C-alpha cells in the first residue's frame, strides 16, 4: 500500500519523531489528509 520510505513522504514530517507518539494520534492525521 505504501513503502516504508513513502511513509515519511505522505506524513510530511519526520516519521521518526512522529512515531514517538501512539497510533491514537495517527487516527486524526489520516483524516487530515487521507480518507481511510
Amino acid at each position: 500500500m505504501l513503502s516504508d520510505e513513502d511513509f515519511k513522504a505522505v506524513f510530511g514530517m519526520t516519521r521518526s519523531a512522529f512515531a514517538n507518539l501512539p497510533l491514537w494520534k495517527q487516527q486524526n492525521l489520516k483524516k487530515e489528509k487521507l480518507l481511510f
